[PDB]
């Protein structure tokens, strides 16, 4: 899938490219920029303006989408959220960061529910994907014949295609409509529709109007920005037909920012009627205005909410797994296609002239080179910063720098070194957000940045082509060194960057391959035991079940547990140890998944945790809720029925004469132990009963008249936070109260060493809940963490199965 | 002692600037600019040469040291150390990083003593320190009339003089000679001399003759570097006399290279007979060739060897506490001196003409103005990264080069550019040396840095007037904001710096009083209690005496204890925890010391964690041997004389009716210890008799026949690596057998629990030597840290009171 969807995008994008080369063939780079200075003030300002209208209504957009997915959230936060996931979705979309990515780290910080925020973005997307053919057949209608003109088909052909759209429209909206399930409403502006296999959730008829009239909007606006910058104006209706046809087949493509093909449908259409020069300038007018412009916005606003986090709030945030890396890797990566870029056109010649007298002339040809492998590196190292690597931020920071150095000793093109500086001054600003102390060498292959990288390149030699077209071939320009000569020094650019980006892509990928998974031995169980000592969870007595794989940490004081299976690797629970020592382990693990080319999965996690694993690209599902009594307040001396209940059978078992007893670890009644189990058992989270795993615990037995009934191992450390039980066993034989005054004598014994809390066990998703409940526990959360994308039950059933 | 000492060379500075702006009046920079062009290149090649024999005269220098103090080291060592060591003394003396602390870095790596190095330093200091003026006079002997017209003294008075000296110098030779003590000589070459109250260690015939020889070689060199490069040259003897008086006017300034007295003197002496201007520039080359080359040499050697040792050993190698901070410090300051000098000097008119037109005219005029900010910034940065913190390695490494940046938009002064890009790159190259997540803003207030920052700015100012003295003075000056103005730019640039200058002194000066020292409460010595059980270290229990304070790191997983006492802070043992909290804790140490104002102390530290003291600046000092019996070797069942003794001992103890029983903490009999306690009292690194002290620990009792006799509390850990007693004591009336069967069975019980090692105890420097030695253990040294300087015995005096 994912090699395929690279492989299908970037020739989509190559063909483009070609086309839009054999497309401006007669245009020489002079009559474009005298295109793009020919456009007046008052355009510019309308279509600055326009742009800011459009984005208005985009959020709207994301009213629709909240008011479908019934989510309450503040207007402030509603705008940001809108704004910033569509900025950034519409033009970095699917490489970096995505717009459904943004919604999910900005919402979850107000405690909404991964699924609400899954459909939001779901409507979002899927609004503009179904509105877009019935708006262009409805453009198509208005004045048939400039249609046909625009896109040089026959009049008949154009009119009943739009009535087979709108036909089409029409009849599954009524199809959708027979099959309407009355009386439920997830939520006010909803309903569900019933085909036979699963219940499908579609929109009401108020909110499907007013989404339209929000789309029909938006793409008003966004087809006026580049109406403004055409001098001559084609019929409004037919422009806007094909924007929307050139707009849906630059998303299709799966192009990133929708370049190559959206620029490539426009210039066919109009290539004649317009000309090529004054369309060419309109279009790149308009992808800075509309495109990149906001996404700059966007990634400032959201560097400086994170700035105004880390200032205000100092002591809660300790970690810093904000949204700092995501939007500098962007800048870095947008530096080095600035760098590339730059280095592929000529420079002007009356700052090649004066800079030809500071600096000597071979300098130049060096400084340029550099530049551009600079240029390639920066594109490379935004995956680095992407994982928070210390040493990806201290190499990026140097080379920002240096880069913005050569940018002056190149052709002083300060326009150049002033973003590049601006960006290092970020990239140092935010240097806590860069921890992790891992190698570069060791970072996996990421088939879609090389993919990116090879598509900059592209466009960058494209730009040479384009820009140097006054100048012959000849076998003689990779040697000529001078001043003047602006060809040779873009081709060897152009060479240098393309043998470095084959170099590192062919390094990466032929790498040595990863140690297979093996199961622990005895000095790592025995570390694993210390760990779980020395720390406050005493869940981690799962680990030394010693069958499923330890992955330990350079310091050797936290571990997490992990086990394969399939096509995806499970960790049991969260990291065993210190914050910034669980971070550093969770990372670790997607490292690890990445290079086996398998799903991470964090199976019944924490909340406290949950942003540690939205950063690594998870998503939060409310797997279960996990019971744990609070000793302190808990007392032999209170009221309450539930309470009495359980005081007459505390009372009732010991006139019985059941007796509870402690074993330490080591002096165990293995012989009972193996009956009871044999005798429960005749009649991954769970706890084998091999001896090696019992002898590591203290086990309470409780006996009836004697004779050992029942049994349950307790996991413990060596503070006196908290305790818990993993493998408890009966007797079938046994009276219905033997089992619950086993358990309250454990609540009373934890209670007399003094335990402040003591874990229950967790319910997923009845009996088991009305049993931990009679014991009034407070209940907490616990959640399964799946890559973001889609995988909602398959890798719970794959647990579950596991 | 350091403000006065501070104060009076700042004003020797200060004069001296005074006297070289009164002695260089006529002189424009024009005529020095043409003095320094006429030099010829076989005089430069000459002074290049003659440089590089004078340096490798000065190994000679340190050979006759490593002799004085009988030191045995390779040749590759000893000639870096020397070149080192001299180099970076002569330049930059007793500011950073001085000669003898180069020494003792580099020669503690082959485990030579302090005692010994700091012997061998002073031994070259003092050499130049007390042959400067023997040399002098012998040189006035040479054609009094010439050394006459020189100094512009009577014949007859210098005569004298000279005669005068040379008589004292042989007086004094004769006298040492007299109380020569014969047999002993603690080196080969090496004489005691006895006077009455303390025998002092004095050179031999041979190496005294050979070290004049070495010294006279030396100063002859280096007289003959400037010597080449005046055009006109003096007799060779007045000359010599001159820069002889000069190199010694230099040094008791106390000026760290030397610089403003050393050329105010030469220019005295030779103001008429050779002209200002040809001596200006040669004593200019002088600085640069003999001086400021060395130096960078030697900085780039020594950052050279530490890249190769971390390249190569990189595991051994953990927390990186070796030679970087302390020349990258250095370099630093060089950058912002650099920086600051240009900002003074006038730009060149073609290169300003040529940025007139690509940079806006206001522009550069900030560019340059921030640019002196940087400045002053880079030279107050120098101790940040000197402390090895994180946040002044990362601001250090953007200003750097953003200085860099605007050094080419001041006036594309691109030398300037080309040395702090060099610093900066070698600055993110050793990244990993600046470990410490401090605040900037809790870096003590340092006298010295300050003293140079303010000595730096006076230079530059100085440099202003100088090269500026071709415009008349004009309040419109300061407001004229133009290209070819560039006497404003100046006159802005150094008002900014003193202004920033002032007001960060100020802000340091002027700042919150740190907290007092308190006793540690319940809670902390709780916390302290947790720490020591989780590590190896079971010598922290004296932390629990609740009698000296206690330092926490930030992470509250290790601590470090320490009292003060008089002027001096004494830490009591190396901090506990794992070596990365330790390195931390141990600058966090240093920083507390500096700000009350106290000498910090360790007190037994162990060999492994030298370095980081050394880091700080202190000297390991032998302070006594540790006694520890490995238990593993040890059996009961082996062979051996003194093993012998011990099985007798045990024997009869258990035969006489000495049983040895444990008691756990807290189940204590408090009224016998009590008895035993005040018996043996009848009859800081000590351990009270506080029963909250006593219920920390299990208690040993021995009893003989019933009664209790003796007792001794066992520090412990969870781990079973070390076991230790602190306290322990007898019954005056006990058999003298009791107390060994106690520490016999003390030994056995650990066995049977199977502790690897048990530390017995220190003895410093009869008796106790010979009792731990009958248990035939393994001794392990115990060091003491102090200052470098000179703190010998004052300290260990002070402890042993304490
Ligand atoms: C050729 C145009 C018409 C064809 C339309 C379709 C073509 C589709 C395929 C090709 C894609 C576009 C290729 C052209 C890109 C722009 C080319 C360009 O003009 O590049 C200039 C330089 O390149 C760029 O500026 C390209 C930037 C593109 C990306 C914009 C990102 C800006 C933000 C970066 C991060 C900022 C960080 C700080 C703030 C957070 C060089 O021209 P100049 O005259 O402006 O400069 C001359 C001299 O070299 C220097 O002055
Ligand atoms: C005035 C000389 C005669 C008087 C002698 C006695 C005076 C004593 C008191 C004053 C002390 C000396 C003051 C003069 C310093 C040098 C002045 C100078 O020439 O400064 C130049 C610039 O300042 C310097 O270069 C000063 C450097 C001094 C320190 C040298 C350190 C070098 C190493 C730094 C670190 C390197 C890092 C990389 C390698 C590890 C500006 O002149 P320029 O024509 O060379 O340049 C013009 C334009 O501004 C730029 O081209």
């Amino acid at each position: 899938r994912q090699p395929i969807g690279l492989v299908f995008t970037l020739l989509l994008f190559g063909l483009a490219l070609v086309a839009c080369y054999h497309l401006l063939r007669e245009i020489d780079p002079g009559a474009l920029h005298d295109a793009i200075a020919d456009v007046p003030r008052p355009a510019l300002l309308g279509a600055l303006s326009a742009t800011a209208l459009g984005f208005v209504i985009l959020l709207g957009y994301e009213w629709s989408a909240s008011r479908f997915a019934g989510v309450t959230l503040p207007m402030r936060s509603l705008a940001t959220g809108g704004f910033s996931a569509f900025a950034i979705g519409n033009a970095v979309g699917l490489s970096l960061l995505s717009g459904g990515s943004v919604r999910y780290r900005l919402y979850s910080r107000h405690g909404i529910g991964a699924a609400e925020i899954a459909r939001m973005t779901l409507f979002a997307s899927l609004s503009l994907g179904c509105a877009l053919p019935v708006l262009a057949a409805l453009a198509a209608l208005c004045d048939l014949d400039d249609a046909a003109s625009a896109l040089h088909l026959p009049r008949a052909l154009v009119a009943v295609i739009a009535i087979a759209v709108l036909s089409l429209a029409v009849g599954l909206v009524a199809f959708l409509a027979r099959h309407r399930l009355p009386g439920e409403r997830p939520s006010p502006d909803s309903l569900l529709v019933r085909l036979g296999r699963r219940s499908l959730r579609l929109p009401g008829l108020r909110l499907s109007l007013l989404q339209l009239l929000i789309t029909a909007l938006d793409v008003a606006a966004a087809a006026t920005v580049l109406y403004l910058l055409l001098p001559e104006t084609p019929p409004f209706a037919a422009f806007l037909l094909v924007y929307l046809l050139a707009l849906a087949a630059g998303v299709l493509s799966h192009v990133p920012g929708g370049v190559g093909v959206f620029e490539a449908v426009l210039l066919a259409a109009f290539a004649g009627q317009l000309g090529a020069a004054p369309l060419a300038a309109a279009l790149l007018l308009y992808r800075l205005i509309y495109v990149v412009l906001p996404l700059l916005l966007a990634c400032l606003l959201l560097l400086f909410l994170e700035a105004r986090r880390l200032w205000v709030t100092r002591q809660a945030i300790r970690v810093a797994s904000g949204f700092a890396a995501p939007i500098l890797a962007i800048l870095v990566f947008l530096s080095g296609v600035v760098l590339l870029f730059s280095g592929a056109t000529p420079a002007i010649d009356t700052r090649l002239e004066h800079l030809g007298f500071l600096i000597p002339h071979r300098l130049i040809d060096a400084s340029h080179l550099v530049a551009s492998l600079i240029g390639v590196l920066c594109l490379l190292l935004a995956q680095g910063l992407r994982r928070r690597l210390s040493a990806a931020w201290a190499l990026t920071l140097v080379l920002l720098l240096v880069g913005a150095l050569l940018s002056l000793l190149k052709g002083f093109d300060w326009e150049e070194a002033s973003l590049l500086s601006l960006t290092a001054a970020l990239l140092a600003m935010f240097r806590r957000s860069f921890y992790r102390p891992s190698r570069l060498m060791e970072v996996p292959f990421s088939p879609l940045y090389v993919g990116a990288s090879i598509c900059v390149v592209g466009a960058s030699v494209w730009l040479l082509l384009f820009a140097n077209q006054d100048v012959h071939y000849s076998n003689q320009l990779w040697w000529q060194f001078a001043l003047d000569a602006d060809a040779p020094r873009a081709l060897r650019a152009a060479l240098g960057s393309c043998l470095l980006l084959l170099a590192l892509a062919l390094g990466w990928l032929l790498r040595a391959a990863p140690p297979a998974i093996r199961e622990p031995n005895a000095e790592e169980l025995q570390r694993a035991a210390r760990i779980i000592r020395h720390s406050d969870q005493p869940d981690g007595g799962l680990a030394l079940t010693g069958d499923k794989a330890l992955l330990f940490h350079e310091s050797d004081d936290a571990f997490l547990m992990y086990a394969r299976r399939g096509r995806s690797m499970i960790a049991l629970y969260d990291p065993i140890g210190p914050a910034m020592q669980r971070a550093e382990l969770i990372w670790q693990f997607r490292d690890l998944c990445d290079l086996h080319h398998a799903r991470p999965v964090f199976y019944q996690v924490r909340a406290e945790n949950l942003p540690f694993y939205m950063d690594i690209g998870l998503t939060a599902l409310k797997l279960g809720e996990e019971a744990r009594v609070d000793l302190l307040r808990f007392d032999l001396e209170n009221k309450g029925k539930e309470m009495k209940d359980l005081r007459y059978t505390w009372n009732r078992g010991q006139r019985d004469g059941l007796a509870l007893e402690f074993h330490e670890p080591g002096q165990a009644p293995l012989d009972e132990l193996k009956a009871i189990s044999d005798a429960w058992l005749g009649g991954f989270s769970l706890g084998r009963f091999t001896p090696a795993y019992l002898n590591f615990f203290r086990i309470a037995i409780v006996r009836h008249q004697g004779k050992p009934v029942a049994f349950a191992n307790l996991l413990e450390t060596d503070s006196r936070e908290l305790a818990s039980l993993d493998l408890m066993r009966v007797h079938p034989d046994a009276p219905k109260l033997t089992m619950e005054f086993l358990m309250l004598g454990l609540i009373l014994h934890y209670k007399a060493q003094g335990h402040a809390r003591f874990s229950l066990g967790m319910v997923p998703l009845q009996g088991l809940r009305r049993f931990k409940d009679k014991f009034q526990p407070d209940w907490e959360p616990r959640y399964l963490a799946v890559p973001a994308g889609l995988d909602p039950l398959v890798a719970l059933a794959d647990t579950a199965a596991l």
